């Protein structure tokens, strides 16, 4: 694809606005946004997490107005934020008291906040904490794992092309690919790390590369992907569940001619 | 409305200055700025917080000079938390940090938030637990379902009343608020330290990317805030939210519109 | 009405000084420290002694007499003096663990400074409106429950040393048009002091119109608080510890009408 | 060398893209990316770490297209690969508390990378000069008590994998004119990993004269360490855990005399 | 001095490169880089630290090429040497918990460096004015309770090694016109070392008038402190641990009258 001029005129711009809901495991009918309580295997080789205990990447494929000269929608800017940050102030709902007579412990600990915008599915590379982990039916996970999968095994390539499927802990954006995607993520690990969640409607991320070209939407589809694992909630027994929140996306696109 | 030129001349600018007081729950006649002590439900299903245990959003609607088309446009903001040093009172019925030590200071989960707009802040509801029974006297997401724990688009509201909209149920709606600028930070965790900066030298510009600030419908400016600074721990170990007031200074100019 | 700056040889001057901390100074050996902190039994009975309450520091500095011209404060260099003294972990401290070094100064801090052409203006806010503030301090009078959040009756000028308790008063953001102030409260029992020193950092005091504080009566007002945290002695008792603050201010002559 | 002009044209640029795997010790066939559990010596004189307990620097020598012209390294994109793997808190980890999840990888980390036109030059510094380093490693020789602060005899080249222990060696600041290096040690038992990923960030490798590393013999040297912290198993024993690092380097042809 | 033009020509610039070793106390022949174990007095009045328990400021006077012209210091590159040595958590440390690795160096740190055309000027500030400083050290004399906040009698030059204890001296902000200094005290028993290394970072030493330190008698003065934290041994006892600092300074010839 040789990239040519941007179209102008009223017809030449469009906006996508939506929310991606978290997929933390959803153990039952009352626990949307939460994982199952975390259990710990007694050996590496017996690590067999249930599906409902594994957060997954979220993805939405958004159809854009049909275009076909070959024109493609080009993603130019992003506004994004985590929705519902203040819900983490509920420290009165079956939580483990911080001390005698104290309030409930807030959600805290290991977090992963991630978003991407691309003109095609996010491309993934698998990396495993423990190559002998047995991933459950209904998830899509690195196959033919070997001990090298604990550091780098280039066989583990995938596309984030399905919801509730790709577990967060197995997969990262592939930096050898993703030419047509812009991705951003932070892992903050550690049992006691505080969530620090900023909101504002005044911040924009520009999606143009160094040559002034943003993601180009193949087949007139925009791909949005997210993970917002905020930490763990600790119930009165001490059991811990991951808690996630939804992410808002607003993307501005323009028409671009290509050869 | 088409946005045309800014009016100039001495008559063409005005300033609003005020303080919004915090609404932390105010459990009795002596506890302004504090919530009731926090209690924990025995199960998720039985979460039923009392009103006086729930911090709410603060809002003030400020009448501007009558323009009876011109609209007042909010251009700049200075803001800070007022009374930050009060949190140095570590001698007032606090739980000692250790034997013979001073009282524990206010610390833990905080939410610091402010907005300036030409109409009421628009809110979206998100619930930690959709089975929480919110108390009479509050305005809370209705017809809550399990989807309310992540996103239920039925939960829309306007921040149009004080002591009413609990902080934990509501956030600014990012799908709306075109005529408001909002900023907030949640810092979660029971041992988080307050970090509170004050200065009269810092200004926030409210203009969007097109150079246009919030336009004040009906000559009213809307200021909203939350400043939950953390929790105070009493000698018994019981904990209450503590909030502080927020100062706002907004400069406005007259803008012609069609 | 602010007009042009005067230029020429004698059109500039500088002020340099240090402000010592006023942490309560419980006896002849404890300058820079408060008394050990005691905790009241109830809210209603909170009654801190004077020597347990850090206060704001202030110095009024006379400038070369211009007797209209006024001295205009343009730049500030400032820093906390004696930061390395906090490495004394061997002087009657509480050991951090068995056989360990003494606990360093840490926990709640307030670092504040201002430069103005008149006294810093203060607004009172009380943690607990029923606190009985001690004789010898200047504190919010006629306190009500509203004083816990905002009572606009509580206005004062920082016009006296060893007098205005830090915990009762803050700069009044509705006033202070002729002062530039800066402060950070870092709360929490275990926060680490982070104290930077350098002679290479300058703060410009000019407002958005290019005008700095104008010194009424040819006096410059400098104010400070540097409560660095608490020192924990062997017994567990805790005292606030403060340090002095250096100020260097450059001023120029400005004509006004 | 006198550095002259950059060549232009489609033929004048090339790219290198690769990953460097971590070398943490790899104690057996199941533990690639981990060290052996850490044991503590009973005295300074008995410090005798086994080879599989010692993380080492990673290095790749990347041959470039044969070319006086030299390849000049201009830009770098880099990131840690597999950051989300640290969310496995269900695999034989010590619980945070009764009934809790497993502890994540945390504690002391070192994240380091360099790009150069020749091997990274190293200076040896020892925590304890009486440490006996194991066979199969390359370590400072003829160590003396001065090796604990600076012994200029301890000079080496990062010229072999799985060989140079992280704890014994640092980039030599007195050399390395033809390399750009970047590192952060974050020490402490409980420090959290903070790992950022993005494909939108570039580091420029040019010095203040506009010249990047020049690749002698048409070789590019990439080096890394990414000790992320320690994993604690159910027994309490701790192992270093490392992750791979991605490098993408753009190079241009430069004439030199 | 009136400062006139900079000389040009290849002969007009010179470079100084060196390292300053830390002086942490060096309690015996195996503990270079460490202090003596830290002990704690029973009272403020009985604080009497051993010489070998007191870290001191490091200084080097560097003769420059003989030169009215003066060498002007223009830029500095600096970094702490040996940061990875703190990854030795296997040498007689105290285990973080049962079966765990040794605690890393952590706790109170002071990182400081200065470049000047004359000795660094010091001001004394004492945590406890009754501290008895040991023979062999140069300390604030005639101390009074005011010495705990500011006593202007305590002036000195950093003109000798292994002499000026860190805890009782700071740079004098009222002087040091011909020096640039930078430092950070990070206090608290659990603070994590955060130590960055790179050969790509330069500090410019020029003041607001474009004038760097001017080297009187063709001598450049470099000063440093890098107390990284404390090492905790098996018994729980703690020693300060320091590291060396690299300096590279570029200078140019400046004419003066």
């Amino acid at each position: 694809v040789e990239v040519l001029e941007v179209k102008t005129g009223v017809d030449s711009i469009t906006e996508v606005e939506c929310f991606l809901t978290p997929e933390m495991g959803d153990p039952d009918e009352h626990f949307r946004g939460f994982s199952k309580s975390i259990s710990i295997s007694d050996t590496f080789e017996s690590d067999s997490p249930n599906r409902d205990m594994l957060p997954c990447y979220s993805v939405a494929r958004i159809p854009l107005p049909n275009l076909n000269n070959i024109l493609m929608w080009e993603a130019v800017t992003l506004k994004t934020e985590v929705i519902g940050v203040t819900s983490l102030m509920n420290v009165h709902s079956n939580g483990q008291a911080t001390h005698d007579n104290g309030a409930g412990k807030p959600v805290q600990g290991t977090s992963f906040h991630f978003f991407s915008v691309g003109g095609e599915a996010l491309e993934l590379q698998g990396v495993l904490f423990n190559y002998r982990t047995k991933y459950p039916d209904g998830t899509i996970f690195p196959k033919n794992a070997t001990v090298q999968s604990q550091v780098m095994n280039t066989e583990h390539k995938a596309y984030l092309d399905k919801n509730k499927a790709y577990p967060v802990e197995c997969w990262v954006p592939d930096p050898t690919r993703n030419e047509n995607t812009r991705y951003f993520g932070t892992l903050t690990g550690g049992e006691n790390v505080p969530p620090v969640l900023h909101i504002t409607n005044t911040a924009t991320t520009v999606l143009l590369d160094e040559f002034g070209v943003g993601p180009l939407c193949k087949g007139d589809n925009l791909y949005l992907s997210a993970v917002d694992v905020c930490g763990m909630f600790t119930n009165r027994s001490g059991s811990q569940q991951w808690r996630g929140l939804s992410r808002y996306f607003k993307v501005q696109l323009r028409k671009r001619r290509v050869k």
